[PDB]
């Protein structure tokens, strides 16, 4: 099945690396056994959503397409192969804004930075590392394959837009006219960058590049299938799903129970602009943004606890549902547009949305 | 002239840069300005050495080679955004490296991470920009390039060595044995991973692969001359030059006045695998040694001032004399043999020694 050889490729992907650096790297023994060790904690223990996307694109195509055995086993290993350049990308992404945002938890376990043996001097190396072993296994699995050039390329325009979405994300709270290197930042006291269009913005590129254009696009590439569909129209779906996948993440830093999150959520208290926020500030009468402005992006329990209670007030729960409502539409009209070129790719689509809704 | 060219160049990347953000990644004009005074601030100022190596290879090939005028341009245009890659890929891992060290300044200069306006939060994900916009400029200005697919492999692979030898410089005083994520790492006692084969290790990865290896390999690239050396050649002479850079590097961090040096030089108190270190510890007798591990990785100036005592009285001066002189015979051979294929690529190399030396 989809889920063992994935897993199979993660230990062959390792072996290499390992075996890599001690032939030609003069890596010793025990940093290997560390960066062993930094590549299992960060890498596994999720879903492998991103990762296993790749491999459901890439079987839907070998179902509908005639090819060798020895094809579908290159094909199906090359997936596996990109489905964890994915994961590897998050994993980097991961372990650097844990370190930017002072993280504690995630998943349940402690932050990689926060490990006894690692600490931040080296965690920040370590996320360097997990970055360029995406490229690693790229230049020596695809060396001679005729997608690595759109792959690399592809790769590197998603990598770039996340930093740019973690810029617009750790820029969220302050005032864009005040922004400036030399001058401490003030925290926003007018909320009037707390719109749907910047909360958009945000969302698009610190997550729906990498969590859901690239799997899909990767997924096409390995299978040779680009010309399947119109690249316009999984841009629209990923930006789309992407979007509704960051609204659940939101509603669930403040209302879902710490022991369920896996981690205390922090959205309030770090001033994120979240789509609670901006919804509150949409329906909002004037003693409620006043209440808003005095609680928000405070440390203060009893803050956190004003402000969790306006978005209760508000009937927040009413706007989600018409936002989801709204979502099941559009979604299902990018479905059946895809559904044109590719019925495969469109079921593939399909079961992407299902898992995400 | 050469760093006429150059900079010139930096301008017209940082425009192109800043444009496509603004078509294409929805940047607003704050930010673009964020990012415009991020890039000038991290990657301008210093001596250009790296960069303007790539230029100075190119217009030795360009003497001896037949050319278009056109071509001329166009290959001094590409050795001058190769060039500046390079500087990009610096700057990236000068303002990680300073956030995981802790450091204060660099140049005369506060460290970026301490701005008053950017915070370590911000500074973790400009360095992540910094070396993403080195593909970008990759991608956009080499893309129909026959050396795009050799250089960006090349690009990648120092990337990757550079990251290695951080893992090793970070590590460096901790005793390999005890390495591990799980248990915080207490610094060595025994001080027995302070030889010079270790040494050795730590900087041709950390330093010699992106300061010289890559500057001499980019200029080779862009100019399609690299059938004119023997790539083992350009590799053994690059990681030599390095490593005696590194020697100054080191020697200048305990010696050199912090008004000349730039900054307050904390190698002692870093417990670092200096070469001052390791080439006392190679010629210490027993009270010294003692001496030397009661003082050395403390943060109390009286024990720094103890070790620096330790290396005036041990006369590393004499070491570093006759360590020069052996860097000198091999240069000259190394110099020598790359004289065989082209004399012109073993003249850039004998300047690269000059500006060193
Ligand atoms: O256009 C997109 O949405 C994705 C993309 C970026 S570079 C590249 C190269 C080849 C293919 Cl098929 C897609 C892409
Ligand atoms: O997806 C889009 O709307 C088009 C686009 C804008 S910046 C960027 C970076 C990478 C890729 Cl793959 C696509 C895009
Ligand atoms: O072999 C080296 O030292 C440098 C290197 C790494 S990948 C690559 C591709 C093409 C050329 Cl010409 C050199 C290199
Ligand atoms: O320079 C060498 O001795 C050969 C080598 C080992 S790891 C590595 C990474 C990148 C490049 Cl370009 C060369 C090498
Ligand atoms: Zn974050
Ligand atoms: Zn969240
Ligand atoms: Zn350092
Ligand atoms: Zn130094």
């Amino acid at each position: 099945a989809s889920m063992e050889r994935f897993l199979s490729v993660y230990d062959e992907v390792q072996a290499f690396l390992l075996d890599q650096l001690q032939s030609k790297y003069e890596i010793d023994p025990n940093r290997a056994r560390y960066l062993r060790i930094m590549m299992d904690t960060t890498c596994l223990g999720g879903k492998y959503f991103r990762g296993m996307t790749v491999v459901n694109v890439a079987e839907g195509f070998l179902a509908v397409t005639q090819h060798d055995e020895a094809t579908k086993e290159r094909i199906l290993h090359d997936a596996c192969v990109g489905g964890w350049m994915i994961e590897f990308l998050q994993a980097h992404y991961l372990v650097e804004d844990d370190i930017m945002d002072g993280s504690v938890m995630r998943r349940g376990k402690p932050c990689w930075y926060r490990f006894p043996g690692v600490t931040t001097q080296c965690a920040i190396n370590d996320g360097i590392i997990l970055k360029s072993w995406t490229q690693i296994m790229a230049w020596h699995y695809f060396a001679d394959r005729p997608f690595l050039k759109d792959l690399l390329c592809l790769f590197q325009k998603v990598d770039y837009a996340t930093a740019v979405g973690q810029m617009y994300d750790v820029t969220s709270m302050c005032d864009s006219n005040k922004l400036d290197p030399e001058v401490a930042q003030p925290m926003t006291t007018d909320f009037a960058e707390f719109t749907p269009a910047i909360y958009k913005r945000i969302v698009k590129y610190k997550t729906t590049f990498y969590t859901y254009l690239l799997p899909l696009v990767m997924g096409l590439l390995v299978s040779e299938a680009a010309a399947s569909v119109e690249m316009n129209l999984v841009e629209r779906v990923a930006h789309l799903i992407g979007e509704y996948f960051q609204v659940q993440d939101d509603v669930m830093d403040c209302f879902t129970p710490p022991e369920q999150l896996g981690k205390v959520g922090t959205d309030i208290e770090d001033a994120k602009c979240s789509w609670l926020a901006v919804t509150f500030l949409g329906k909002a009468n004037a003693a409620q943004v006043a209440e808003f402005k005095a609680n928000y992006g405070e440390k203060d329990p009893a803050k956190v606890a004003v402000v969790k209670r306006l978005y209760s007030k508000a009937n927040l729960q009413a706007d989600f549902a018409a936002y989801e409502a709204e979502v099941v539409r559009e979604v299902e009209s990018l479905i059946e547009q895809l559904k044109v070129k590719s019925p495969t790719f469109a079921e593939s689509v399909a079961v992407v949305w299902e898992k995400t809704h």
